[PDB]
């Protein structure tokens, strides 16, 4: 492959600083939404919000991930019977104590009543290998660093495009999710997001941010 | 104790409008391993870390620590660091396979980067915290990754550039050298400003949207 100029949009310092002061506002208001109305959402918004994770960088350019986007009722019921069935053995022998303990200033349990309600679920798998187009294997470097940082892009897009969501990691899921869903064995399932709009009665535990001075260290 | 959620929404039409143009913004990001050394403004760089502190994390952990150097000294250290560790990953520690990979982008164990960027970023992972006691960071990984897409999208959207690199087995002697405690380790680094008048990037292609979404 050639190298080629690379071309960058400039801007005044000044509307550098107004652009990074304006995302910083809006992707600040985002919060982790547990209470998803099933109003459909139009899936130009999801394929768009989907090509921009796509846009990540990746470990040696191999694009580790597939974002897997169920619509159907029937195949997002048989989910929340995998992940509820799953998370209640978790919470209650799995995590331990200190774990769900941890977890109480969220009041999350096993019911996850999004997986229905959402529209959208979309399940980010990484691709722990993939594989050339003489089937020999290909090494997929720094594999869930890679899908991590798309899952962050992704979330960022949600946010823009008004969307809610929450990053959830459904503990011992993955196999059975993986069958379910058709998906083949270099895959391993990374985080599920609910998408759609909050429900009218939808709460958010009161949680503060750090500021700045607590995440940033200057030299 | 729990609150009303508070949403911002817009119009399927202004949605469509508002994803369609951050898709066009961020398929610009390119990772630019050529940076110059002119000065950026500091209220940026304070706004996109501020921006990646927003990010969600396990149990509400936010086990990230954001390590900015503009000091030249600090960074010919760590440019001397990286160049002795990446020489010896090259020859000897990556292996055939992982050097045949990377031939495509050209990179070697020369980081001129380490110098010449008026800004490096360094980004921690706590692996566990401190209450009396360790407290648990749950999936402390996967969060500061989606803290540094974030801040991705963040250096992109405000006019800077980067490239994200992970230099294996630097990150002992970078963690001691900055004086970060022992349960931070380093996950990747970020030099930051805008691109060298002559900066090239490899002319690779994404993938279209059927090869990575299934529905
Ligand atoms: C987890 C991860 C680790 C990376 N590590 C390095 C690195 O150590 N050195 C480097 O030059 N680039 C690194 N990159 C940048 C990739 O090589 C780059 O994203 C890829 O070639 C695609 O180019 P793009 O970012 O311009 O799309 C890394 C990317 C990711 C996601
Ligand atoms: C890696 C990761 C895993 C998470 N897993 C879950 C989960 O399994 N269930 C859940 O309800 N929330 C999950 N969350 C959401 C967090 O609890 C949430 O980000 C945190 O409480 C802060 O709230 P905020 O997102 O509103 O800032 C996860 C977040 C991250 C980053
Ligand atoms: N870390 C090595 C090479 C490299 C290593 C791994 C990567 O995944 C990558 F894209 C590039 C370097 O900075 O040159
Ligand atoms: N995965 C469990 C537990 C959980 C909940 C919230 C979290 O932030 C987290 F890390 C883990 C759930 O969804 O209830």
């Amino acid at each position: 492959v050639e190298h080629i100029p690379f071309s960058h949009n400039h801007y005044p310092e000044k509307e550098m600083v107004k652009r990074s002061q304006e995302f910083y506002e809006l992707l600040n208001k985002r919060r982790s939404v547990r209470f998803i109305s099933n109003e459909q959402v139009p899936m130009e918004v999801i394929d768009n919000v989907i090509r921009t994770a796509g846009t990540a960088p990746s470990g040696a350019h191999t694009e580790p991930w597939t974002f897997v986007v169920v619509k159907d009722p029937d195949v997002k019921h048989k989910i929340r019977k995998i992940i509820e069935e799953e998370e209640e053995i978790n919470y209650m022998k799995r995590m331990g104590h200190r774990w769900v303990t941890d977890l109480k200033k969220l009041r999350t349990n096993w019911i996850k009543e999004y997986l229905d309600t959402a529209p959208i679920l979309i399940l980010i798998f990484k691709q722990v290998h993939g594989f050339a187009a003489n089937g020999k294997k290909k090494v997929h470097y720094y594999n869930e660093i890679s899908v991590s940082i798309a899952c962050g892009i992704l979330l960022a897009a949600l946010q823009n495009a008004g969307l809610v969501t929450v990053t959830t990691a459904p503990l011992n899921c993955g196999p059975r999710l993986r069958v379910l869903l058709g998906r083949p064995a270099h895959e391993k399932l990374l985080m599920l997001l609910p998408v759609g709009y909050p429900s009218k009665e939808a709460t958010v535990p009161d949680l503060k941010r750090k500021p700045l001075d607590q995440i940033m260290v200057t030299v």
